[PDB]
């Protein structure tokens, strides 16, 4: 009956049927088939209306939502295509403190996180990515590896 979140939708290009879910805003051709805790990795974009508009990457982040929207749909273009993965694009382009270990978070349960990127990872499958996710920290691409 589809995991938690995945609705069919119609491609406006193609006509072909695809699945995305309204959690994670994962959006795949293939139809798709709770824990205590999961491990995710995360690549943040932050933007001006980030809650803390500075990272190790610069001082001062002026980017607005909308250039930061564009930058984390090219890393998921690129991740999505193989011609980089995510861990790479983590390490060099996550305004995370957590871009130092791949963007790896480690484990978490319930009641941590901001509540739509926690929502997000609890939605995810054990290998699964999300779509951007929006949070007060910035833009999240996840993803789940417990
Ligand atoms: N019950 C709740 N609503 N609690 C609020 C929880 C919010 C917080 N953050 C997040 O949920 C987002 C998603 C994963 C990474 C993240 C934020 C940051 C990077 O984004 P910023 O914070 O610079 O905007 N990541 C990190 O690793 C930490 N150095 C940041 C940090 C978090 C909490 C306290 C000190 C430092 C958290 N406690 O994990």
């Amino acid at each position: 009956k589809l995991p938690p979140g995945w609705e069919k939708a119609m491609s406006r290009s193609s006509g072909r049927v695809y699945y995305f879910n309204h959690i994670t805003n994962a959006s795949q051709w293939e139809r798709p088939s709770e824990p205590a805790r999961v491990r995710c990795s995360h690549l943040l974009v932050k933007h001006s209306q980030s809650r803390r508009p500075s990272s190790w990457r610069q001082e001062k982040i002026t980017r607005t939502k909308e250039e930061a929207l564009e930058l984390i749909n090219g890393y998921i273009q690129k991740i999505k295509s193989g011609e980089e993965d995510f861990e790479s694009l983590a390490s060099q382009f996550s305004d995370c403190s957590s871009a130092k270990a791949r963007g790896d978070l480690g484990a978490f349960s319930r009641g941590q996180m901001q509540k739509p990127f926690e929502d997000a990872s609890f939605a995810l499958r054990t290998g699964e990515m999300s779509g951007p996710v929006f949070t007060d920290s910035g833009i999240h691409i996840i993803l789940r590896t417990e």
